[PDB]
């Protein structure tokens, strides 16, 4: 089997991407944030505290003839941005782009933190990291991809995120028309539960490539590119007037600037992030200070190849017995 679904930016800055997902019988369609940095499929629901729901579409398990309470199971997750959610668990039928999994754990939110409530466009998350990170207790549950894998034509999914435009998540096949050149594959460590890999270096603009190992994760659920402070300083030093602002919380730059590209290495191959992809717009409405799309990972503990990086590439998440990642230009 295969599946193919369009993913759409939630706003004009590509702050996140939403993909429609069918849950239950009859189908209830919710727009979920596909997140290769976590491993829980959770939704706003009829059980979510009413004051914490503000415009999201909810899953109502009582209206699904295939929903079953997973008795005793609870979940609770906290994300790298400080947001969180928790609740109980149902199993139900879940379909993405024509690919159907029966018996998928659908984690129903009883509580969500303020940033989830405030984002009316995201109805939940669909985790695509390794199932060892799934938070369900006392019986850990499998991700949608893990449940689907055996049925897929090939044990892979691909992320093709757009810049200021829709893109595609495919399951079970590699669309050879969706990229240019060849796909360069690189090793993955699953020891922390992430799609963790090692970039071979970077360049800023037309500058010479610096060969240096940068361990990090491919995370579709993180907006920006988080890299070591040395690398980030070298980038922003090329932008007149750019500075790290403790009050804003990262590097800012004059909105009048034209930004240089940033290149990252995948083995001997190179992925070029155009400068425009690094512009996240005014820090507050009407400001002439703009927020940078490349930020320091120093306070995280891990480098994160988020959407800024991934949207410049066609990315293969290869879930073969030994997982690997593939990157192609597009």
């Amino acid at each position: 089997s295969t599946g193919s679904a369009t993913t759409t930016p939630i706003d004009s800055l590509d702050d996140a991407y939403i993909t429609p997902v069918q849950i239950g019988t009859p189908a209830q369609t919710l727009n979920l944030d596909f997140d290769t940095g976590s491993s829980d499929l959770w939704v706003f629901s009829s059980e979510t505290t009413a004051s914490e729901v503000d415009g999201q579409t909810i899953y109502t398990p009582s209206k699904s003839t295939t929903a079953k309470l997973l008795s005793g199971a609870t979940w609770s997750i906290s994300y790298g941005d400080g947001s969180s959610s928790s609740g109980d668990v149902y199993t139900d039928t879940v379909s993405v782009g024509g690919l159907t999994v029966t018996g998928q754990a659908v984690e129903s939110a009883k509580k969500v933190s303020s940033s989830f409530t405030e984002d009316s466009t995201i109805d939940g998350l669909l985790g695509l990291a390794f199932s060892t990170l799934n938070t369900v207790s006392p019986t850990q549950q499998k991700t949608f991809f893990d449940n689907a894998k055996a049925s897929l034509d090939s044990p892979v999914f691909t992320a093709d995120l757009g810049y200021h435009a829709p893109g595609t998540y495919n399951f079970g096949f590699i669309d050879t028309t969706a990229y240019t050149g060849s796909i360069t594959y690189t090793a993955v460590s699953t020891k922390q539960g992430f799609w963790e890999w090692t970039s071979t270096g970077y360049a800023v603009g037309s500058g010479t490539f610096k060969s240096t190992s940068i361990d990090g994760i491919a995370d579709t659920g993180t907006t920006l590119l988080y890299l070591p402070a040395t690398v980030v300083s070298a980038y922003w030093a090329q932008v007149s007037g750019a500075k790290s602002s403790s009050s804003v919380g990262g590097y800012v730059f004059p909105c009048s600037a034209t930004l240089p590209s940033f290149t990252f290495g995948v083995g001997s191959a190179r992925i070029v992030i155009p400068g425009d992809y690094i512009d996240f717009g005014p820090i507050s409405t009407g400001s002439s200070s703009c927020f940078g799309g490349i930020q320091s990972s120093a306070g995280i503990g891990i480098n994160i190849f988020g959407d800024v990086a991934l949207k410049a590439a066609f990315v293969v998440f290869n879930g073969a017995t030994t997982p690997t990642l593939g990157f192609a230009s597009k």
